[PDB]
């Protein structure tokens, strides 16, 4: 058994995590973090929304987890700012649950794609994603850092929603580290 379950052990000095989206109302979003639960039904704090996980880089610590409904409420604007809010050397994981498109407006977007974010602008209704974002640092090209999968009548995995989404990997803990000569 790997951190996070993973496939296979991840290579030494590197962080693993798994991101999982929600998938219809009764299997709920899930954010793993080195085999620690960030985010989840485990940890009572998953809800409708965008649910985003904030990592220290460089000491491993995790700085905050928050929700921000796209269904209810003006939370467009909160996430931007919550995003915006976040320190240099930060990992930020981030997973739908239900929805998180609804009341997702073009200031939210425009911090999440400023991020590396290639589907946000993509996102529909009920539409299941995933990402994983570094700020003040580039991830490596080779991690699965995004995946969207939006709700169609001929494909669906329950009634009115899409099947949910998995991506997982392992960051080197190095990328910013101070080398000698």
């Amino acid at each position: 058994r790997q951190k996070c379950d993973h496939w296979s052990p991840c290579p030494p000095d590197t962080y693993a995590y798994r991101l999982l989206s929600g998938g219809g109302r009764d299997k709920y979003a899930k954010i793993c973090f080195e085999d620690e639960v960030l985010i989840g039904e485990k940890t009572g704090n998953v809800a409708r929304g965008i649910n985003i996980a904030v990592v220290n880089y460089e000491t491993g610590k995790v700085i905050a987890t928050k929700y921000f409904d796209m269904y209810e409420g003006d939370n467009s604007g909160p996430m931007a700012k919550f995003i915006q809010s976040t320190p240099s050397k930060s990992l930020l994981f981030m997973v739908t649950h239900d929805d998180g498109s609804s009341k997702l407006k073009a200031q939210a977007k425009d911090a999440i794609e400023a991020l590396g974010s290639k589907e946000i602008k993509n996102m529909k209704f009920r539409s299941s994603w995933v990402f994983v974002a570094a700020k003040g640092f580039e991830l490596p090209s080779e991690i699965e850092r995004e995946k969207i999968n939006h709700s169609d009548q001929s494909r669906n995995r329950y009634a009115g929603w899409p099947a949910e989404i998995q991506i997982e990997g392992c960051i080197p803990k190095g990328l910013r580290d101070y080398k000698d000569d």
